[PDB]
């Protein structure tokens, strides 16, 4: 199975679940578990993440939030301030029945709220701005699928409060705009921003071509003072006002967003991987391959060009197994979306050329050797905003 | 008592396990938690972690190893193949009690193996090399202490399996060597590398003077083939040696590493930070302050100062808190363990010079602005040595 050639075995147009479950699993995303509704995220689209955390967290750390750890656990009786069927209870822990379950986090407002508390102790101490990388459980009822709705997933919650209400509105939509980035500028995914325990909600809604329905992408919620009240997080007004309660924000983007990304671009040749989250952005096949003379020339020319595009900060890649065919390595590459496909073989190396050849659209480029680094770098921008403008194009023809 | 003065109220020779709370607490590393043996990492403790982190993952990229994320849930039959009083039990979720119950990861071999098994089909899938950085879950029935023994905490665990012994090998004392370059090199802190369901166990030990004892500081496991029989990870041999099963090890090192810094290199006034990991190395503050003339040219030469600083690389920053003392900064950042407080007055800048004050050893220097940056880069180099020599002289001294 494996060092043979895979097919997308059904149309995204015909059956987009079933399309959906061959796209991520031919693509080396994830794995099913044994445990429902949680997948493995195999190293394909792990990396996805990774670079949506890379770029979301630099973000945030200039509007002065900091990483922070609270834990896994809530005491039931905690997490029943302020759903119920969605928990996981831990009942029993070491040698010892509980006298009281703990529940696996589903969010961290009321892990986090008590410190909070603590921490303010007059208008000095505000804001308060932290964030957290983590795992959360929900033990969804509705039917769990891979990326989009899972009971384990991957997301960061940002927690704030303020000394005023104008300042924690102000960084809600600032947040939202940042959510809306990470789909515009590195999924190539338009989005519409919307207003939906808090004051209000606002969230990011992909619309999905394919079944016509809209992903809520992310959330960002103005708490307002409703939970400053709960859990008691004032300070003293030094205008003569008495106790002023915190005013308070939320905000939260999952592993949903790789759902996203494979529902939108993927294709039916598999996934389509915009360039700006693709772990390789091009793959460099060597093809038409009999001298040992040529075969060592090829091959050097090959790393040659991979050094090149790396240092223009391309991740590019050399793929010369010989145990295995061009045609598997283009099929391989083609099912995990790699953006472009980078050939080069003995017609192209005496014409000192390359053969790009661009994944979400199949168009073959011949392209000179000379200028090439700074040629494949505009190419990688051309792929982004043209998948991205495709997609616009289709939603602002059904709307 | 936030803006007030602080003191470590017990000393470290005297009562070292108090003043190991005085110190986390004061020092505003952690919060206690209302489940036992479960700490919040505040943002001073935890960017010492995104330091260990960001370093570690860059360098096991260079081995090729890929990140990944398995599942928090294992199943009871599943974790029972192959320490029982240390399991958290999940027994009912959402709105039924489970038939089997789940445990949380202590570990995660046995949510891995069973997809090395599937994935290994023959010696050209080899090698595997994949970690991951999350949180596990580990009832302990000795005593629970901040970072050093905590229920919940972070790691990572990289998991590798090869076609042959000698790989697996020498990938084991590789791994060793990294966690011993993050004690010597990040933390400042000596250590020796010994050997302790594996074929063998390789540990590096951090030697702590105020109690004689050794700190476990991380574990690389060489598996051999023994969890690659149990769960038929195996490939036929090319040779004809018919079906050959993988040799494997795994590796791990936690939020222990940040309890081992304040165990080694915390004093009687509070936290000392190894430069390395110190998210503030350097802290400017302003002091001997009337004229309105004169505290504007004073701040601004001093963001005149942080902003060369942070040009140079350092991680610099400027408290010009107004509501608050100098003295007040001083013992703060102190506490804290910022490896440098620069201090700027009118005196020093009537002279085109700063003082800076070193907190490992309280030796105060007078430095002229004009080659600043450059002598501090070196400063923050000669802390990290003298750091680590003053502790390798302890250790010379008993052994
Ligand atoms: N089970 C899930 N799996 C993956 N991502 C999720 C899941 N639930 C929520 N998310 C994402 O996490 C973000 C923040 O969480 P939250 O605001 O609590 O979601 P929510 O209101 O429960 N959404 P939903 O369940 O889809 O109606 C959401 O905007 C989603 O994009
Ligand atoms: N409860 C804990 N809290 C924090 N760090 C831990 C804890 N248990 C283990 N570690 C660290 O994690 C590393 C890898 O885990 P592991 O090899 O399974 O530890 P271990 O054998 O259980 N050690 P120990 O419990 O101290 O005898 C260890 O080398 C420790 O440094
Ligand atoms: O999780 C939230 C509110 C916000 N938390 C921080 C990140 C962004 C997020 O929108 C809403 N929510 C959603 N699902 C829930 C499920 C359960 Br179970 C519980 Cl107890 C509580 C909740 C719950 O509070
Ligand atoms: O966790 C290990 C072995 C290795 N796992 C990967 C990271 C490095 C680590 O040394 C040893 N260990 C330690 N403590 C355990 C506690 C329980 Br509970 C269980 Cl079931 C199993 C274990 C268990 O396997
Ligand atoms: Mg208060
Ligand atoms: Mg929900
Ligand atoms: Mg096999
Ligand atoms: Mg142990």
């Amino acid at each position: 199975a494996h060092h043979h050639h895979h097919h997308i075995e059904i149309s995204k147009d015909e059956n987009y679940s079933e399309w959906y479950v061959q796209v991520i699993t031919k693509a080396e995303m994830i794995e099913y578990y044994d445990i429902s509704g949680c997948y493995v995220l195999r190293p394909w689209s792990y990396a996805i993440w990774e670079f949506i955390q890379e770029w979301f967290d630099e973000e945030i750390k200039k509007l002065g939030v900091k990483n922070c750890y609270f834990p896994l656990f809530v005491s039931q009786s905690a997490l029943e301030k302020e759903f119920a069927p969605e928990v996981a209870w831990i009942t029993r822990a070491g040698q010892s029945d509980l006298a009281e379950a703990i529940a696996i986090r589903p969010t961290s407002e009321t892990v986090m709220y008590p410190s909070y508390a603590k921490w303010v102790q007059s208008h000095r101490d505000l804001p308060i701005k932290l964030n957290q990388w983590c795992n959360v459980v929900r033990w969804e009822f509705k039917h769990p699928t891979p990326f989009l709705r899972t009971r384990e997933f991957l997301w960061q919650e940002g927690h704030t409060a303020f000394q005023s209400k104008d300042e924690a509105e102000d960084e809600v939509f600032k947040i939202l705009d940042l959510y809306a980035q990470i789909y515009i500028d590195l999924l190539a995914i338009p989005v519409i921003k919307g207003r939906k325990g808090g004051d209000f909600t606002a969230t990011v809604e992909a619309y999905v071509p394919v079944n016509g329905r809209g992903i809520q992408g992310a959330t960002s919620h103005h708490l307002g003072q409703n939970f400053s009240k709960m859990f008691n997080i004032s300070f003293e007004d030094p205008n003569g006002g008495g106790k002023i309660y915190a005013w308070q924000n939320s905000w939260g983007i999952s592993t949903r967003t790789i759902g996203a990304l494979v529902m939108i671009h993927g294709d039916n040749c598999g996934l389509v991987l915009p360039p700006r989250v693709a772990t390789i952005q091009m793959i460099i096949v060597p093809v038409g391959i009999t001298k040992d003379e040529q075969k060592t020339a090829l091959i050097e020319k090959a790393k040659e060009i991979n050094n090149k595009l790396m240092d223009a900060s391309i991740r590019a890649e050399l793929d010369i197994r010989d145990h295995i065919s061009p045609g598997w390595k283009f099929n391989h590459w083609e099912l995990k979306g790699v953006p472009v496909r980078i050939e080069i073989g003995p017609k192209d190396l005496a014409n000192n050329q390359v053969t790009c050849v661009i994944r979400y659209s199949g168009e073959k480029r011949t392209i000179p050797i000379d200028g090439l680094a700074s040629k494949c770098k505009d190419m990688l921008e051309e792929i982004h905003y043209s998948m991205y403008n495709r997609i616009l194009e289709v939603r602002e023809s059904h709307t």
